[PDB]
């Protein structure tokens, strides 16, 4: 099935993205200029429920996995479901050093 991937860097304080494969970018119509440096949430919108927000929020302050769904927006602003999955990546001493994305759009 269609999935998009990024890896966003916890080592500095509010994970930016670091890498993202070519269908996020082809997915969500931003390019790498507007997209590696920052943190994912510039695809959430009007109705991106918080609660779930605050879900993801958790689960990267606690270092745990979490997998939420979230209306996201293109750049052109149309909405689409993204099913997003995130999974904390460890060094050998417990700490968290990245963390991974799956992403499907899940509008069918
Ligand atoms: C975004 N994908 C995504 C991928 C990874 C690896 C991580 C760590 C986060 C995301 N987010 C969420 C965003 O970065 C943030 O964690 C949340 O918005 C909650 O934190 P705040 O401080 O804003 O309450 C993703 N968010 C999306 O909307 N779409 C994704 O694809």
């Amino acid at each position: 099935l269609r999935h998009t991937f990024v890896v966003a860097d916890a080592t500095l304080p509010d994970c930016p993205l670091v890498y993202a494969s070519e269908g996020f970018y082809a997915m969500t119509g931003y390019g790498p200029d507007e997209v590696l440096g920052h943190n994912c949430r510039f695809l959430q919108g009007e109705g991106t429920d918080p609660k779930e927000v605050q879900k993801i929020r958790d689960a990267i302050k606690k270092g745990e996995a979490c997998s939420v769904r979230l209306l996201n927006y293109r750049k052109d602003g149309t909405p689409f479901w993204n099913l997003l999955t995130v999974t904390p990546i460890k060094t050998p001493d417990g700490r968290v050093s990245k963390f991974v994305g799956v992403q499907v759009d899940v509008t069918s």
